[PDB]
């Protein structure tokens, strides 16, 4: 009988999200950096640098100066999101220079080696790791391992890309590893021992990394003393081998022939935040999983960086 | 020459938003309320209630208890947005009951008047207003004007919809009023004297509302003592007449025949937040306009609620 | 959410379906729940009117029974005794379907001779797993499906997580490893309410005369024709909340968000 | 008027079986037996055995 405009017998209506909301933010970090193999101290040496993409360094947490609204967006979107899934992490190194330190007498001058390249090793085929102590240590310029190289005179175990200056090196990862409608519970990405999604089932006893690195996840969540959630998933295995930046090993009269690279390293980490529903539901933690991370009191802690995953034909 | 995978001579690349990002949040507020014309005090009287949609009450600021993540979403999205545009404001009143207070002896009993209706007046055709003192005053249950009715025995000046119980009354507004790529500068919608977008060019001298109510906007922004922005737009005019809820005026033996309505009032305010760019740009205020609002020291302040806008055929 | 589908709220409501179930549980090694059909019929909507003092009841045909799903909220059901399972007396303090501030409930609205039906899919299990039978004689046992939320006070166990891990004694000599993937379920709190209508005195009081019909489809997988105690290997303990707790809180999670790949 | 989901004016409904239910069980008995006509006593004799079906 009601004659008004846009009036209808009510259906079943409650308008609240029910968790169906999702936001895609891209945290992106772009740096023109000094990659220096010349110096004798503090990760300036011939030692091949390491890009700790296995770690949450994608935030640029190596330094606070590199914060940007993408982090701040992420941070906020984490407060208002119950869970997040990482989509694709796009790393692009641009080489703006290749520079050699030449010796004359004594002191050195730097000359342009355009015509040489920057080496990007994947450190596949080896079981190796990244020590992580402080977020500073995450700096891919100073991050090193002793007695380490991309070049072995005996068995050269590294698959090494080779980059001319204005040639660009891009890579992309799929962090979509999760399924069964699970997510990752948000953090601000403010720790260096948290790691990217994907399962490197290797974990040290010294720093138990936990169930998030195994295909079959089992974990609990306090989320209050009264209730506890059982988070169980199947997440495909990932390898994420150690990615190094190196100069060529070239034997000068004196010693290894020293270079320094001026690069720009661009990151885009696609993050789909699944927003807290329009009504309080603390139990959405049920679907989230703790960020994959390595725990323990250890000051220095070793990121697994497994070479690869073999495949079997059925 | 560079042989690596996914390598190409760089193009012009900086990855930062440049303001192109936008988020659509819907602040939605859903209340099962007591709409009471029976009482003798404090907006419980025969006086027709007013839905102050002209005001920012869409937040539900009438009471803090009605806060929800949509506000909290909005609040955050306002911190990280340089400007916002309102899209469509969907108001839906559901009537779950129509109740009359019958007199017996003395005391009253309430009986179901299913078969009568709730009146929604638009108070068009009249120049009338809404006094707003406190956000509480925004409550559409208690919000009233003295010597006021939807029924004049002489000239009945109101276009009054009439709502059966389980019939629903819905309305929608277009707050897209702005153009020339202008936005509104965000607020948390935490004030009752801020008003919806759209131009009611009427403003009192007592409380200058300002240029946002005129088609041709002119205003300045401090945004630092060093720089100032000139915000100038053309925004189509809006009317937004006073929307009242009323009971029928029915003369019992004693006096006006008293009812009370149990309704649910649902709001959806579509808000497209335009996110702060990935790099600091304080001058995006240049494109935003102050939320339309009525200023001044006035404790009580009158919302224009113009009836309509005449049209001329060229 | 509870095993009240048996009608365990009262013994008087036992019927051959239970007795059938009971027996079929003795002779079945495992059971899978199929579909649980709940139908509320409203035969009356009645208001208590005040006169003077004492009350009379008048027919409010023209008002409705509210069925809330209590979605969008994290809420629970305290369960102490099977009696407490009675949907007539089962309540939470300071609780309503109506909030003057944010109304968080999706509430169906039922005329008298209109009927409210719902159906659940308890087929949650897979990998050829079942549930190990019980007579459904406990109130703290719960329906299949995974609400991963469990209190520390009453550990509910692995049956509420997608990835199940549990062991079975089934004799001191052998033990079974039961491991599954069961899709997640929400099963939000389902309330019956009257409208909140403010009379002169106080909230305006109603009473509903309803009929509530339940059908719980149960496929019993019968004990094989030869003794095989190890079929427990495929069964999983009925999902339940353990612990010494007298009162115990059923999770009743609102919902489950979904992510687009 | 009732707007809820899966709601309809009731028909005549009582859900009880009314005896319409039936179960087929097969009792099956399988034996590797000694059928002996040799012995001199207790049904072991030349006497033809009987299957008391």
């Amino acid at each position: 009988e009601g004659y008004g405009k846009h009036i209808t017998s009510m259906h079943v209506r409650n308008i609240f999200n029910q968790g169906n909301q999702v936001i895609r933010n891209i945290v992106k970090q772009q740096r023109y950096e000094l990659l220096d193999f010349t110096g004798t101290e503090a990760g300036t040496t011939n030692l091949p640098k390491i890009i700790p993409y296995q770690c949450i360094w994608w935030r640029g947490l190596q330094n606070a100066a590199n914060v940007n609204q993408t982090i701040n967006n992420m941070i906020a979107l984490n407060t208002i999101s119950y869970g997040v899934r990482f989509l694709k992490a796009k790393l692009c190194i641009e080489v703006y220079a290749v520079t050699r330190k030449r010796l004359i007498q004594s002191y050195y001058t730097d000359d342009f080696e355009q015509g040489q390249n920057l080496f990007i090793g994947w450190a596949d085929r080896k079981a190796e790791s990244i020590p992580i102590t402080t977020p500073a240590d995450l700096d891919e310029t100073k991050l090193t391992v002793a007695n380490t190289t991309l070049f072995d005179a005996n068995n050269d175990n590294i698959t090494k890309e080779e980059v001319p200056t204005r040639e660009k090196w891009c890579h992309t990862w799929d962090l979509d590893v999760l399924n069964h409608n699970y997510l990752w519970e948000p953090n601000n990405l403010d720790s260096q021992w948290t790691l990217i999604p994907g399962a490197q089932a290797v974990q040290p006893t010294a720093t138990p990394i936990g169930p998030t690195y195994q295909e079959i996840v089992i974990a609990t969540k306090a989320i209050g003393a009264n209730e506890s959630a059982l988070v169980t998933t199947i997440q495909d295995r990932r390898s994420y081998p150690r990615l190094m930046l190196s100069q060529p090993q070239i034997k000068d009269e004196t010693d290894t022939m020293k270079f320094k690279y001026q690069i720009r390293i661009s990151t885009e980490l696609e993050m789909e935040h699944h927003i807290k529903p329009d009504i309080a539901n603390p139990w959405l933690t049920r679907q989230t999983l703790p960020l994959p991370a390595l725990s323990g009191d250890g000051t220095t802690r070793y990121v697994p960086c497994v070479p690869y995953e073999t495949h079997v034909s059925q």
